[PDB]
């Protein structure tokens, strides 16, 4: 449930 942005994360694209 994690979100840097809308979901983009793109590196954590989870928890990181």
């Amino acid at each position: 449930f994690f979100c840097v942005q809308g979901x983009a994360n793109r590196f954590x694209i989870n928890v990181c």
